[PDB]
């Protein structure tokens, strides 16, 4: 209308857009900074960056944008765009990107009494420390510094309002705890002035149920059947071709977890200390096989028991385990067949105690492994804190 | 020509780029918004994104850029710049991507009477909430929230107008269903002005047809092998190397699925269930076919049939199945031999009768196994919803 | 010089880089559109999107940059940047990219009777509809839509000339066959003006030397070593060990075509079919290989031949291939060792004829499968068209 | 001081941007164009772009902006940024990237006498054909066409200087051979102007030590284990669990360079002919082996030696080689036992022959794929040019 | 306030933002330079960067930029942005980025007295020399060269400040050393002006506590059981099968470290060395394993020990390692069986010898081996500088 553009060639009249709006050159002008967190983009491992989608807050007052109603009865707010008015210079001290801004600047609502109100859209990607530590039940604080770059604390008094995080969108994979901030002020080597900031700290909770289905749990079934080679007869020729190819074949979870775990020689993750467990137990399944092997195939006429595993594997593991174990020439010949039949009698006997002495040690070792297993699993998985937490509020 | 350098010269005459085009200060602008989809670029599944390219329609009035065309009788149309005349502030809330806008400004139409057209194409990426559930099966709907950023309900009365598609090129892998739309009115927390905003949901149905050639028919097929190892005779031994090399290959679908599935802890897909499903059943057959072996070579006169065994296995599966099951110094010397041998005969028939039982469990688990399978990847590929819809119009 | 200097302060007097530069503001402004391709930089199949690197020539006339050369003896042309005289804004309307335009604005040429010439050079990632079928021997067709964004075909009217490939740096990967082009006029939604546009319409040949030497050529040869299956003898347990690791092992061809093809489910790809077909021919020698074991580990006393297998496999299949198949006491001792012997021959003798049946069928499968692999691999290939054009001039 | 802000005020008096500094507008401008390489980031073997840090040295006269010292006695030389005084529009051709220019536009030196020096830093990705033949031992030329994109032969007469290589950075891993330059003037379909362009070939050499003991020695020494089939007997059963385990594994090889070649149906390169011969010779062991499998395993009573094989691998081979090779009841019973182990001896005396033949093939088949294995590689090898140079330069 | 908006009018009058602000153009204006280093972002190997983190910190004097506080007793500091005083174009030499600044311009604090500081901060992508040998175990020493492109060391006097490193963040992968500086003037080909600047070293130690876990370790367990082919027996046929098992799946480490080393052929990296040593000491576990199955299927009666080897494995080697090793036609038939059977004893001990000597050479090879790894794998692992260092810091 004619009011409105009358308005407009009146406040931008003698209007310096690099001063500040203050009446008085003495006082700090007052500015309110709060944050409105939408969603949680991305959370980067291995770069350590931390991608949201949020709004800003900016509102201070302008000493010169001030006019009254009664002569403009139609027109109660002006707006400016990025270039025609002082703006304050807040910006993310972390910004972990490219351009350091990530603001959008947009139009600037402008009050009836001169409060001037700014609320820029963003997508912020700040660097904040990823701790792989109890990896799939970790809780991550990512902070957000924010503060202004010129202005020192006798210019720009720079308040804080509480974020506010009315409408989320909850990520999905991310469980947003809650983000607190505050307001200090620190001094730098530049100069003597103060430069207060405002930080907010992001805390999320990882929600465990993916990685726990996709790692944890294939990882203990294929795992047991690395205990299987210890329930399969000696004759078929597998035992090794079994142990060996589970154990080689179980690398490719690791392959998975390198490719998520930042190359940070800080803290071993809880998941790598399961998954080298694991290969440990495979690994001496393979080394206690290979004892087995030699025993069934002992090859006897070549040594004897040193009566000393007589006793062990033979008289208590067994019981405990509960296993139970011219005629003169023609005659000359065949009393030589009958004698060659009564040897080899008695060289399959030898041979006979070796193999069950054998099946004692693939019994023996089935029961030894197995308890090593479990309380293995179960003593590193339950390890980390807040487990009971992330199995109560996931999985049940 | 003449007339139109004169009216051009005419229409920027104190005319201020900042002002609201209105005659009266105190009603709301009349701003027609709609959209026009052109293709959708691309759904990413991980990042849960949705590029598409769309064109906008932006219709108001303006009071200023008025003319009469008996003045001027050649120009009845005439083209502004962007940073020229007023345009509203329309842009997309979600906006997923590093600069907010992604409008590519373009020339602004303007009538003979004042009423302003603006079209401006750009490729906008947005954050919809992708459900993974149902996988192969699924329907999406992604939301579009368009709205003016700094004008009020009292200022900028945006309308709505139906989403045109009246030229769609399709995408291929995605049907597209339809896109209905909204236009509501919310309350912030800045201000008590109501923010009226337009919501385009884009609704589109995943054709089934490329993985389930590619991910569900191998996998069938593949997990079918698993079921061969009950029909290897036990003497050739290779049915541990046939189970154990068939499960640890299968793994490769699931390092597929993993590069497709987005990390989210909040519904399993139904592929991956399937998956899950048909590693069981394989896991299972090795488990059984190391029963079977320790059966095969039973090493007898070490142990016999509980007689438990001995009706179950040999009398009543066994028909089910219908499988049917100085003299005297020469003379000592010749009786042990013959003894000798009759002894070995009867060791060769308990024998003989411990492999038979492990024909019976082949036999009896391949008919069990066959029906676990089946009933499994019907049961569990039927349970979604539009299955019956989803192969009758990609498959069939 | 001092003329030039006079000159350009004369065009620009009084120049408003907004109006059309028509004498008369009534007809049609005639420009005349063509373009350049310089080279074809990549298409990918997966985006699918074209990336060239290509000149536009626009040239166009106006009325007010008009000089004589009498009064200005030195300078015949001048040369205007960007922003400061009236340019066409013609654009591709695909254009499947951030920023939509991507011509790099440079200099303008102007003529000394005022016609006007622009040649802008730039990268262009325009859309098309990459056609996944006889993938290794396909022709795409691939559209390039330029035309005005807001002048109609009564005030722009829109010419066109003959694309020019007067230097192509051949792509190597692609064959250029042609790119014809079209002006057409059509109606719109907006506008009752019909707005002409200009469509280069680029044809290109897929080069199928690199693919079928990497990818056909290796799954060939490769999945011949099946058929070497049925050539071991059973007596080495390597028979399913041979089959089933050239199965699994010949899935990495497909994980390489996946990262070529795009998921779209519309047409099956000519290399997936020959690639689908190959595996089932070698799984189905798998399950004739278990066929053939249990047919020599037969375990005989425990069955007998129906008569059916009888006169089949040993006596029509055997000729056509052509195999061709108190002394009482010591008196009775003597005699059952003897008869023990003649009953293990007799159980030798039936075990042999097993043995032999079973040799019958690997040779019968050997021809069967083999004419099976040759018959199919040529029905697959040859079916594509243009196939005999593509190995006449890549492979010969 | 005062003198330089005077001085500044006195040259952009009057002093128009867009016009030639030429004092006469009827001769040419003489502009002198060189080139400084810094570094070769990296040189893209799939999408055959070379981004390189270089500087660029533009030197040309300026009519109008001269003074002399004497009323200016302590300025020399001013600086004009970008958009103030007329500058060439000479940019790359090639120029394979989004934005077209790349050349960072600095402040411009002015002498005192006119003279004008201009010195860009800039990263540029230009396109060059990259020859994948010989390619670990290949030499690339890569073009760098540099010329002025509005301005003819008639108005910048663009000079050329010699490339400038004074600190180069040494890349490691491309070897620069040298980087010459000419000046060439050709004709074009718009104008009948002469357009002079400059063009600095950039020749360089792969360094081959990474390559050829990555992916040269380990394919060597790996595809050597294929040739120890041959030493193992055939008693143990893992000659083809031997020999089709390094063929089938030896395939990532080529996996490796899948990810370095690019998709050009152009010629094939050495290092996959080289590839490709090793598959073959390590597949035709596997062939090989099967053959003597059947000789070893021969069930005989089931054949006979043709007496072909009977002289060339038993006499002529064999020696080559030097591998040198009521009592008639009572009587009855007892002779038929003597008779049936004669009979046993007769067929083990055919057996034992069956197996030493399968022995000469395995000694004869060593020495003739030994030399198949060593002639190959070496011909291969030596095929390239400048091999002796790579071997001699890099590895000694 | 009124003083504040005073006092900008008068500083911007007659000011030009291309001259130097000295008050006499005879002396060079003195400008301090500082760094100020915030975190290591990333090293990438393969390209050759340094993405960092910083801050910079100039420092001049103007002489316009002047004015007392008595006049304006309020502002005593004001702020111009980008593009109204003149600034120094201090930029990064090496600058291996798109877009070569990378500073981020902000507000200029302006004293009192006219003292100047400028405090941008910026990502910077330098181009370093990353050295790969001792990898592990390496330091590596990246450059920031920093210096004015326009002004000489007549003109700018660009003076050095020590980096700060108050608040450095620590990376967790990268230990910071130091970071020296230096400034040096150097000559030029463009000029006889030297050209002063300032160089900033980063010393940086690579952490090997996730390396020597991920990739060390793993190696070191895994090679181990490649030794364990020893210890089997020949009887179950899997010797061949485990030592080629592990030797052809342990190749998956170096398809990682490909993925981490740039293509450099300038000098073998540590773990390359240690890598490729520990697949020659595999490797040559098949090649003994297969001399083994040699000797133990023998075949005897086609050969003889050459009196060597049975004073070497049987007599020395033996004992070193400690293993210590019508009647009448009746007649007739009986004494032919038993001296079969006596043939067939004399058969059996040659070939008892046979396959004792056989466990000579793997009792043998098993301490030749043992040692030849422990001492290879301490002897390449320790032969690197300040490895001591590097295992007393992260891992103990
Ligand atoms: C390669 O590493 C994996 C291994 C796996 O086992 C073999 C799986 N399997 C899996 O996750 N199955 C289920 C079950 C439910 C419920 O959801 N998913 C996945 C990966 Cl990535
Ligand atoms: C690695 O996972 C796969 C496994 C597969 O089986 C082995 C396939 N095979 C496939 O898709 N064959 C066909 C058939 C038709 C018709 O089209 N494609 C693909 C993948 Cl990705
Ligand atoms: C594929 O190459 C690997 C091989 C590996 O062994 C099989 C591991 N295993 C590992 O790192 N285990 C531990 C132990 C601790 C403590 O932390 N991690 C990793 C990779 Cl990448």
């Amino acid at each position: 209308g004619e009011f409105q553009r009358k308005l407009y060639k009146e406040l931008v009249k003698n209007y310096n857009p690099l001063e500040r709006p203050v009446a008085n050159d003495s006082q700090p002008l007052t500015v309110y900074f709060s944050l409105s967190l939408l969603q949680i983009m991305d959370v980067d491992e291995k770069n350590q960056v931390l991608t949201t989608n949020i709004w800003l807050q900016m509102s201070w007052t302008d000493h010169y944008l001030q006019w009254n109603v009664s002569e403009y009865p139609g027109v109660k707010t002006v707006r400016f765009p990025d270039g025609q008015i002082w703006k304050p210079d807040i910006l993310l001290y972390n910004s972990a990107d490219e351009r350091f801004d990530a603001t959008f600047h947009t139009n600037v609502l402008v009050n009836s009494s001169g409060h001037c109100q700014y609320l820029p859209p963003g997508i912020f990607k700040s660097s904040c420390y990823i701790d792989v530590r109890w990896f799939p039940f970790d809780v991550q604080h990512c902070k957000l510094k924010f503060g202004s770059w010129s202005y020192g604390g006798w210019s720009l008094d720079l308040q804080m309002q509480e974020a506010d995080i009315s409408g989320y969108i909850p990520n999905g994979e991310w469980d947003l705890v809650g983000i607190p901030g505050k307001r200090s002020e620190r001094f730098y080597e530049c100069c003597k002035e103060p430069y207060p900031d405002v930080t907010f700290t992001v805390t999320m909770r990882r929600r465990t149920l993916y990685y726990g289905l996709n790692l944890l749990i294939p990882c203990v079934l294929i795992s047991a059947l690395a205990l299987l080679v210890f329930l399969l007869p000696a004759d078929s020729g597998e035992k090794i071709s079994l142990g060996i190819t589970v154990l080689l074949s179980l690398t490719v979870f690791m392959l998975l977890v390198a490719e998520i775990m930042p190359a940070t020689s800080d803290s071993v993750p809880l998941i790598a200390q399961y998954f080298a467990s694991t290969m440990i137990i495979v690994g001496l399944s393979v080394v206690v096989t290979v004892i087995v092997l030699q025993y069934h195939h002992h090859d006897p006429d070549g040594g004897k028991m040193p009566k000393w595993t007589r006793v062990i594997l033979l008289n208590w593991c067994a019981w405990f385990l509960r296993m139970k174990r011219d005629l003169a020439k023609i005659l000359e010949e065949v009393r030589y067949i009958a004698n060659r039949f009564r040897c080899q009698d008695e060289s399959e006997a030898v041979c006979s105690e070796w193999k069950f002495a054998a099946c004692v040690v693939d019994r023996l070792c089935l029961m030894a492994f197995s308890v090593f297993t479990i309380i293995c699993t179960i003593g590193i998985l339950m390890s980390a804190p807040n487990f009971v937490e992330a199995v109560s509020k996931d999985f049940a």
